[PDB]
């Protein structure tokens, strides 16, 4: 995409801590949340959930003709319900503006006006605080890393002149087709509007890359998941390469399921939640350690702190069936996938070594708040598949009727997540 000139681009300031020193940074809104319009005027190129057939008769003409616009200082709060102060950032779910309504948001941490911050997580401890108290069943307030390009695509894709400054270049391990710009081009060829999301559609292209989910959670359940892909960084896909939901799920270049560590799923039902060992009713500190051996990742450990207590990660609880692993390791991934009857696509795509190499190349930090139009977040917080009674189906305490976006958007529009005190530093000892 190119950048429009209707609205000036302002990144929202955010402070964080890197190896002992305060960094005055900012966040940027993902391009998918922006207005896409003609370069000549205010006519929408993306209108509801379809592209304008006159402006965008094919992708190349669409790309020529259409621009993504800025988000100015006032737009952050007025349109997206996003606020920041100091080291704290708050995302909102439903924000009713003047003439339209926004649902959720996705933002990236900037290094400067033109480039994302790049995190090299190997042999480091990453931590932050989160308040997930105001996220019901069905919501996901997520903090995660993806193998995006630092500049958002502008060096590799000459029709992307907007770049990281306008939140371009998202990719993740789902190879999502709902991205409006991929590889610097409008993803308008083959576009089908979604049946249940009036702002969304899908195009021919997907946007694939490695993904390290540090925190996917609401007040009822939480997980952390490594997803490795067999391709190098940001990778556009078509066809079978995208590994689309359904028959193609395991046939693409990315591990969609991931090697997931979800305490409730692993048989620790009172560990996290309302009044849990980790109490989702109050702020908590999430510490994640990327442990290496011989320079390669071999373990992703989790520690929690809350009210001055240090809380070790809850171990796998299937006595006699699976060992009491308490972290993501190769053997955990293999053993738990066997017990759950899950295809081990993590190892297929490269496994821990693969992941390691992804982390070595550096990742972008993502914070988002969304609902789930595909699976109603049931994979996180309920039972999935809904009628399944075998090991690994049970995910959280929520009803299998929970999480329909039409329901949660109506019933809990005021839901929010707050992230704060982002920090990276050396791996610390926790007694
Ligand atoms: O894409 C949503 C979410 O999916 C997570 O993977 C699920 C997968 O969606 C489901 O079909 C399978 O049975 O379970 C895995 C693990 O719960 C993926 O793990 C997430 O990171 C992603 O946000
Ligand atoms: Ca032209
Ligand atoms: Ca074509
Ligand atoms: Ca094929
Ligand atoms: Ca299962």
């Amino acid at each position: 995409q190119q950048a429009g000139t209707e609205t000036e681009e302002y990144h929202l300031p955010l402070t964080w801590e890197r190896d002992g020193s305060s960094v005055s940074a900012s966040v940027v809104i993902d391009s998918n949340w922006r207005w896409t319009h003609s370069t000549e005027d205010t006519t929408n190129c993306y209108d509801g959930n379809e592209w304008d057939s006159t402006l965008c008769p094919d992708a190349d003409t669409c790309t020529e003709n259409c621009a993504i616009d800025g988000v100015d200082q006032g737009t952050w709060g007025d349109t997206y319900g996003i606020t920041a102060s100091g080291s704290k950032l708050t995302l909102s779910f439903v924000t009713e503006g003047e003439y339209s309504t926004d649902i959720g948001s996705r933002v990236f941490l900037m290094a400067d006006d033109d480039n994302y911050e790049i995190f090299n997580l190997l042999d480091k401890e990453f931590s932050f605080d989160v308040d997930a108290s105001n996220l019901p069943c069905g919501l996901n307030g997520a903090l995660y890393f993806v193998s995006m390009d630092e500049d958002g695509g502008t060096s590799k894709y000459s029709t992307n002149t907007a770049g990281a400054k306008y939140g371009t270049g998202y990719c993740d391990a789902q190879c999502p087709h709902d991205m409006k710009f991929i590889a610097g081009k409008a993803n308008s060829d083959g576009w089908t509007p979604s049946d249940n999301d009036q702002n969304a559609g899908t195009g021919e292209m997907g946007a694939c890359c490695h993904e390290m989910d540090i925190w996917e959670a609401n007040s009822q359940a939480q997980s952390y998941t490594a997803h490795v892909c067999s391709v190098d960084g940001y990778t556009p896909c078509t066809g079978t390469d995208c590994g689309d939901n359904g028959d193609d799920r395991y046939k693409g270049v990315c591990d969609k399921d991931g090697c997931d560590y979800a305490a409730y799923r692993l048989g620790q039902h009172d560990f996290y939640g309302e009044g849990g060992t980790v109490d989702s009713g109050s702020t908590l500190t999430v510490i994640t350690q990327f442990i290496t051996g011989g320079g390669g990742l071999n373990e992703i450990r989790r520690i929690y702190q809350q009210g001055g207590q240090t809380i070790q990660n809850a171990a796998v609880n299937f006595p006699g069936d699976v060992d009491p692993y308490d972290s993501i390791t190769e053997d955990f991934c293999v053993d738990i996938k066997r017990y759950f009857g899950d295809t081990n696509d993590f190892d297929a795509k490269g496994g821990m070594s693969g992941m390691s190499n992804a982390l070595k190349k550096g990742m972008v930090l993502v914070m988002s708040l969304w609902d789930d139009h595909y699976a109603n977040m049931l994979w996180l917080d309920a039972t999935y598949p809904v009628d399944s009674t075998e090991p690994g189906a049970l995910r959280g305490p929520c009803s299998t009727d929970s999480g329909d976006p039409a329901d949660v958007e109506a019933n809990f529009p005021g839901s929010t997540v707050t992230f704060s005190n982002i920090k990276i530093g050396p791996i610390q000892s926790y007694d």
